[PDB]
């Protein structure tokens, strides 16, 4: 996408368009820069948006035209072609493998099936020649497209590759598959330059082994597709409505419009009717109204739009009239920032992969000279007659059984478990991650939470809620809830502030659990403003003093014993509380207690049996965190402590050799993610968390961590696995067709068959690393 809009104008290929934008640019103003546009393929001029943009500049390019007809221009720029480039990828591997495939099966069955039952087999020994039959001639003809064609990456692979050295994969391949033809072919003219000489040759193999290598390069490349589009679900809020709300010299009202995105720059007002998906990344200039949205977390967030909020774009509003005028471009839209991200998920660097390549250095060339060392030794062997010559195979003699078992060697080379599964393996990881609302920022991430047995956590939303929930109401003199919650919203409908609007919000939750509207609402009278001990009010002809034991003694209100029982129930657990003075009489108190993240019993109680141990140390006060302490698991806490100890200590304790890694949300609690080994966000309020981080999530709920961490542990499972496997199936069988041990007891293996041996040990590390795929939470 760009800032100059690539549009082509109307009139196929028309240069008076050209000319007439040319002259209406002189006319018009606002351009920051009027060059030329001949040379451009569309409008190239210098401009941006807010001063321009959408709305001005397409109704000068229409206005270009001569009236009233307008060369109609909306947009014209890559909306989302990651998907059809992706998709051309696919194909492209699709019709190589097509091809790959209709020349090859032919040229395998030709040796291999028809000599068993055979009226046409003596349709292929039917001799063209002096020992050169059909059946050869045309297997010959039929394997220059699979090398010499199709398989010319593997060429391109190792050309530069091996032109200084250091080697790679493409190196094993070329050699394998170039050496066994290159051989056949001198094998055939021997054939044909005598009439005595014997058959056999090797076709099969080349073309064997290029098919699957190809097939498993393309089951690679279409988990990469499939893993890179499963992100899906972030970018795919994106809103074409739109409406113009057109007001006077005042603002009053002069029209409103439906309209789309074709001519949203900012300062474009809209109207967003209940229902109507919210247009590009508007704020809600007047009008309160409840709407609902859910971008940086995944646990929804609704707000009470007041006259002046941001009004996430792409996003359902629940009810209400706004003015929504857009004042955002770019990244600032959190399609964009997060787009970023899935940019960001493209970004990637798997650590695992530095052993990887260390081990690919020491294999190659150490497997080709033990290959080579067979040659000699079957050469010097037979040359000196000096071991028996009764079991040779026959039709054969020195040369051929040399170079067979020379050649029986780079056929049976494993690697596809170091070039193939541990990209697939990373990649199908992050796609799962995706898929659970996870995104793993980096392989290093994934490896480095591998092992990990104790975690930090903190409060301000990541183990708490926003302003605490008021819980209990004692009830001194018999005051009906409902009757509380109409006076205490009556006495604070003057002076809002967020612990009245918590006060109100506690109305409002005895109004859910009551239902339906009660009695009257009174405006307060002898209204004083002091939240320093709570304010004074009267409601429905009573006294309402709102405010702790120092406003009822400030009130002349009656204590009772009730008073001081409640006053030791706070500093049981340190709710925090206030009381409520109904008639200038204590009606109860107001007991609020800011509830946590309320899943740790399956979570922390759970995880730490998984095998973790809870580390909290966190900012709130002592009796706060120790309370919190107190109700469930957790073992050492360290409260009272600001970020700086957060950081100090989990350094220590990371130096120590545990690799303690930290859950919090927050700018100040930031620093604590960044001097850590990885981090772990809940929720993305904190821009920090889109920031530098590991293992951010979508949603907010601290289940998704166990899912997390036990995920990153499975995939080191199958990997370690692999390179068993390999170290396993390698060197026990690669002995057995390497020559030097067999003149002490006999048994063959011909060297076309380990064109299928390498073939099943390039497949089946596939299917292990992909079957990574079917996974489910535990819990």
């Amino acid at each position: 996408d760009v800032n100059k809009v690539h549009l082509k104008l109307e009139g196929v290929s028309s240069p008076e368009d050209i000319k007439l934008i040319q002259s209406r640019l002189e006319s018009v103003e606002g351009v920051n820069n009027v060059e030329c546009d001949t040379a451009g393929q569309t409008i190239i001029v210098a401009y941006d948006p807010d001063v321009t943009g959408p709305r001005l500049l397409i109704q000068c390019i229409q206005d270009a035209a001569q009236p009233p007809k307008y060369f109609n221009a909306s947009l014209y720029s890559p909306p989302k072609q990651r998907e059809a480039e992706r998709h051309h990828e696919i194909r492209n591997y699709r019709n190589q493998f097509l091809w790959s495939c209709l020349f090859s099966v032919p040229v395998f069955m030709f040796s291999m099936v028809l000599p068993m039952i055979s009226p046409f087999g003596d349709w292929l020994f039917y001799k063209v020649c002096n020992n050169m039959t059909i059946g050869m001639l045309l297997r010959w003809l039929l394997c220059s497209p699979v090398q010499f064609i199709i398989g010319w990456r593997f060429y391109v692979g190792a050309y530069h590759a091996l032109k200084r050295g250091y080697s790679n994969m493409d190196v094993l391949v070329a050699l394998g598959t170039n050496a066994a033809y290159f051989y056949s072919v001198y094998i055939v003219l021997k054939a044909l330059t005598s009439e005595s000489f014997e058959g056999q040759d090797f076709f099969e193999t080349s073309a064997m082994l290029i098919s699957f290598i190809l097939l498993g390069k393309y089951l690679e490349v279409v988990a990469k597709g499939k893993t890179s589009d499963a992100l899906s679900k972030l970018t795919e809020l994106a809103p074409e409505t739109a409406c113009l709300l057109t007001l006077d010299k005042d603002g009053n009202a002069i029209s409103e419009t439906e309209i789309s995105t074709q001519l949203l720059q900012r300062n474009d007002v809209i109207k967003i009717v209940p229902g109507e998906k919210v247009p590009v990344d508007g704020v809600v200039i007047k009008g309160q109204s409840h709407v609902n949205e859910s971008m940086i977390t995944g646990e929804a967030r609704p707000i009470a739009k007041k006259p002046g909020d941001k009004v996430i774009g792409g996003t359902v509003n629940d009810n209400g009239c706004i003015i929504v005028k857009v004042t955002h471009v770019g990244s600032e839209t959190a399609l964009s920032q997060i787009v970023q991200l899935v940019e960001a998920a493209q970004l990637a660097r798997a650590p695992v992969q530095k052993l990887a390549d260390r081990i690919s250095r020491f294999f190659v060339p150490t497997v080709v000279v033990a290959a080579f060392l067979t040659w000699l030794g079957w050469f010097v062997a037979g040359q000196f007659d000096i071991y028996p010559r009764e079991w040779i195979p026959k039709a054969m003699d020195s040369f051929e059984l040399a170079l067979q078992f020379g050649i029986s060697v780079l056929v049976v080379a494993c690697p596809c478990a170091l070039g193939l599964a541990t990209p697939t393996a990373v990649m199908v990881a992050t796609g799962k991650g995706a898929s659970q609302g996870v995104l793993i920022k980096g392989g290093n991430a994934l490896e480095k939470a591998h092992k990990v047995k104790a975690i930090i956590f903190d409060k301000t939303g990541t183990l708490t809620v926003g302003k605490p929930s008021v819980v209990q109401t004692k009830v001194f003199s018999k005051i009906p809830l409902l009757e509380l919650c109409d006076l205490a919203a009556g006495a604070e409908a003057n002076s809002e502030h967020p612990l009245s609007k918590a006060i109100v919000e506690y109305t409002k939750k005895l109004r859910e659990q009551y239902g339906s509207h009660s009695d009257h609402i009174m405006e307060s009278k002898d209204f004083e403003v002091h939240p320093g001990a709570g304010v004074s009010a009267n409601v429905e002809g009573k006294l309402v003093l709102v405010g702790n034991k120092r406003l009822m003694q400030e009130f002349e209100v009656p204590i009772s014993s009730e008073v001081e029982g409640h006053m030791s129930e706070t500093e049981e657990l340190a709710r925090t509380c206030v009381l409520v003075a109904i008639d200038r009489t204590i009606c109860g108190a107001l007991s609020v207690s800011d509830p946590l993240k309320p899943e740790a019993g399956r979570a922390i109680s759970y995880l730490s049996s998984m095998g973790i141990s809870s580390i909290m140390v966190t900012g709130d006060n002592w009796a706060t965190a120790k309370s919190i302490a107190k109700e469930v698991g957790i073992g050492t806490v360290f409260a009272e402590i600001d970020p700086v100890g957060k950081a100090e200590k989990i350094k220590d304790l990371q130096m120590k050799g545990l690799t303690v890694a930290m859950v919090g949300d927050g700018i100040n609690d930031s620093p604590a993610l960044a001097a850590a080994d990885v981090g772990l966000a809940i929720g993305a309020g904190t821009d920090v968390a889109i920031e530098a981080a590991d293992i951010v999530l979508m949603r907010s709920s601290l289940e998704d961590v166990i899912t997390a961490i036990d995920l990153s542990r499975k995939t080191l499972s199958r990997i370690r696995l692999n390179y068993v496997w390999a170290l396993g199936y390698n060197v026990l069988g690669m002995p057995v067709a390497a020559g030097v041990l067999f003149p002490f007891t006999g048994i063959r293996l011909p060297p076309w068959l380990a064109g299928a041996c390498m073939a099943a040990s390039s497949v089946s590390v596939v299917c292990s690393s992909l079957l990574l795929q079917l996974y489910k939470k535990p819990l």
